């Protein structure tokens, strides 16, 4: 029934009012809702059908594995990937009818055939490299790929769907690498524009330059965790400035409670000792359930009436939290990060206990971690 | 067929040796394989196999469903889980065999409650705080715990196989805690005894007691990490001084290669720039994956024959490294993490960049990364 140590409780209500919040922000572009890394820990189907649901008209993945995943759910819409790895499946890709990324002439020359094959036409967009350094084309090579690309689609073997990119620091509000990526990508897309490509979609902006710069919303915007409810980074602002709901609530169930005298240790290295007799409290979610080790000493919790804090170094399966002269009894339920709105830790709280970023905390939630759905419609919970 | 992006290649030789390796070292007492949080990220069901078939006589995992899905595999013999909390099916434990642990009183009736409705004896095991202060019983409380658990044994309801602890720095070579905990194990268990429990198994030592200190071995001796091949602690040494072989081996191919002029930022927040010209390569796998944030700019990886470092910030799915003057092409290997014998950064190097331990380091890889299977016998990879 309901996870008897710890769950993740998934709140489709909140990503479909996140997604609602989100279009009304970019009202002249289409969004597509960015669900890789398991939905960035909260559900990859369950997730895309709800934001489907509430509007979006594209649906994002960073692997191939990952799309063909939606589309095997019955999940219908435009769909695009971009991690790609010489070797993989460009057919399947291609005959499910998925939108593919292409940033090397390797990349090309894999999908041409993989159309022959399938007897097909791919769909596909071209990365530039406007500043990122990661994937996507230099500047240097993009007169090149560009002209392969026009001429793979006069050879009926491709379609340029898209030319986007990538932003380095657009969570950093001001930063001068943006305004440079962002004329970059101008200059880039016209030189491809020019050269006779004429893209169905243009985009560079993530959840940050979404929820802030509208000269960078063109056609699509991509927004991943913004539709899950956290914030980019606190320069931004709150979920709660931002209008923006929180989707999930990670609750853990005490396992035991008990009393100890002063000077007593707790936990690995005996990195923290007991001030004065005291209660103790065991909750069973350890860093293989994703609560950072990094955290220990500092992680927040909510405990009885009152906000805890993780008592030495967090385990494996488990850590400590001192109650002090409060009391609590097994089976009381321990709220380790949900919404700010009610009083309780947050995924913001937790990367800073951890110094971390709140995109690696959520994601991070092990597989060993139950997900329960509510709200939504009752298909969206398969 | 294999994995194009990112993988991780389980060595169940390298497992057998292991265990065949640490019951050398504990001859007199038999040795709990601990296969929990999917054996360390290794996979649970192959390695309880593996470990089971070279010579461990209990299985261990912390909670009831990873025991359950144990027993669901077919795997049979004796098996214990610690971790409970109310609500939970002791029921199916009880029912599938396995040994529960007990550490206050909330537990032991509802065992009691559990073992009447299956019409059976339950295996409780009993669990003392010597100083650690996560799980078991406070010293102070130890003499009614152990007083209502000889009484459910009278009624039939349960029978108490064993009475344990566990260290809280036995990591750390000669620190007073241990002897400390030691003395009041010995003095627990002592009392437990002389009231009426006959344990079955007797048990305090973890993979660095195991190593250490042979005066805790007891009954039953209860490794984890070292079965995998990774050493507790650098202070101990080693895998190759402590004679471990390493079993998993993160492999990733990298899915581009292009040259950026000089002072060009890579990756978010710009925290790397290039010196100069160079080539850029792109490691398909992030944080995500397993790979920690936190070794942004100080991972090491393997490629194009060098030992290049994360360069700048490491994202959800990915990371760059930049080769300089070398050259490698997209589909090439790049090894994270390995083998040291074989000249690739380890479990410990991570551990070290990522400023924390190698016990976070191999549990966390992810589940969007493949497990492929070496060696052990043909039937263990089945699951
Ligand atoms: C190419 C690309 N587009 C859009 C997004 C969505 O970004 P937001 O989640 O900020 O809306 C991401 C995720 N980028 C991540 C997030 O963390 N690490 C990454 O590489 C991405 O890599
Ligand atoms: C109760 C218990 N027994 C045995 C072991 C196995 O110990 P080794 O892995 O050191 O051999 C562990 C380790 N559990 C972990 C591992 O890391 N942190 C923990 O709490 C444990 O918690
Ligand atoms: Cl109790």
């Amino acid at each position: 029934e309901t996870p008897t140590r710890v769950y993740a409780e998934i709140d489709l209500d909140a990503v479909r009012a996140n997604v609602r919040a989100l279009r009304a922000r970019a009202p002249r572009s289409a969004l597509m809702a960015v669900v890789k890394s398991n939905a960035y820990g909260h559900g990859a189907v369950p997730c895309a059908r709800a934001a489907q649901e509430a509007g979006a008209a594209w649906l994002g993945t960073a692997t191939p594995e990952e799309a063909l995943e939606l589309r095997a759910a019955g999940i219908q819409g435009r769909i695009m990937c971009w991690l790609w790895t010489p070797g993989g499946p460009w057919r399947e890709a291609i005959e499910t009818d998925i939108d593919v990324s292409v940033s090397g002439m390797w990349a090309l020359d894999e999908v041409r055939a993989a159309a022959r094959a399938a007897g097909r036409t791919a769909r596909i967009q071209l990365k530039a490299d406007t500043g990122l350094g990661r994937n996507g084309c230099q500047p240097a090579d993009w007169a090149e790929l560009v002209g392969a690309a026009v001429a793979a689609q006069a050879e009926g073997t491709v379609q340029v769907t898209g030319v986007w990119s990538h932003f380095a620091c657009a969570d950093e509000p001001g930063h001068p690498s943006i305004r440079l990526q962002l004329d970059a990508f101008r200059d880039m897309l016209a030189y491809a524009e020019k050269e006779g490509v004429d893209p169905e979609v243009r985009h560079i902006a993530n959840s940050p330059a979404t929820l802030t710069l509208p000269e960078t919303h063109f056609d699509l915007v991509r927004t991943g965790l913004a539709v899950y409810g956290v914030s980019p980074s606190p320069e931004l602002g709150t979920p709660a400035q931002l209008g923006l709901r929180p989707a999930m609530t990670l609750r853990a169930s005490l396992a035991l409670v008990k009393t100890v005298p002063a000077g007593h240790g707790v936990s690995y290295g005996h990195h923290y000792v007991t001030e004065s007799e005291t209660h103790l409290a065991l909750v069973p979610a350890g860093y293989a359930d994703g609560i950072p080790r990094n955290a220990s000493g500092r992680g927040p919790v909510l405990v009885a009436g009152k906000i805890r804090r993780a008592a030495g170094r967090i385990a494996m399966d488990q850590f400590v939290v001192d109650l002090g002269e409060d009391l609590a009894e097994a089976g009381d339920e321990a709220v380790i990060l949900g919404d700010a709105e009610r009083g309780e830790p947050t995924a913001e709280d937790w990367a800073q206990a951890a110094h971390t970023i709140a995109y690696e905390i959520v994601t991070r939630i092990g597989g060993r971690v139950p997900r329960v759905y509510l709200g939504g419609l009752e298909h969206h919970h398969h």
